[PDB]
């Protein structure tokens, strides 16, 4: 999967057009010099006013930028000389967990939220398996956190009876987010 972004020569995505699909530090190169219009397909992306990253900055995200005034504010200039793809640092806590032992089977991803009921998603299923990509998690055996607690931390959990479970049955998830120490 790469980033994608097409500027055009003119407004409305008119004229010569030029995809990019990692940074280019002079978009004189890529015959659209002063482009006139922009399409995100895969971003988001930051666009310079001058060459080599320099000048106004101007974020453009997944979508359409049909004129030069539509992604700049105060207009110094209409220039657009280089662009890149930005690296988005947007951590998020997810776990998984999985019907049959081995990550296998009927599957369920939690990110960030509490689930007090696993029925209330459609997840009906046993919970023989558990992988934690990020965060500290409390499985419990019935719905509204009630029953046998499981500490579920960053790792893999490839049977049930690695999280300390006496059978496969997990209900409700809820993250653990605050520590005093």
């Amino acid at each position: 999967l790469n980033p994608k972004i097409i500027i055009f020569e003119q407004e409305n995505f008119q004229g010569h057009s030029h995809e990019l699909n990692g940074p280019c530090p002079n978009l004189k190169e890529t015959g659209v010099e002063k482009a006139g219009s922009v399409l995100v397909q895969a971003g988001p992306w930051v666009g310079y006013e001058q060459a080599n990253c320099k000048g106004e900055q101007f974020v453009f995200e997944k979508g359409e930028y049909p004129r030069w005034d539509s992604w700049t504010s105060s207009r110094r200039t209409d220039s657009l000389s280089s662009l890149r793809p930005i690296k988005v640092d947007s951590q998020e806590h997810k776990i998984i967990l999985y019907e049959n032992p081995n990550f296998t089977g009927k599957k369920m991803e939690i990110i960030d939220d509490d689930v007090p009921s696993f029925h209330a998603h459609g997840y009906q299923e046993k919970v023989s398996s558990v992988r934690v990509q990020s965060g500290t998690w409390v499985g419990y055996q019935y719905p509204g956190y009630r029953g046998l607690q499981y500490l579920l931390e960053k790792g893999d959990y490839k049977d049930s009876s690695d999280f300390g479970a006496p059978h496969p049955q997990v209900q409700s998830v809820r993250r653990i987010r605050d520590m005093q120490w």
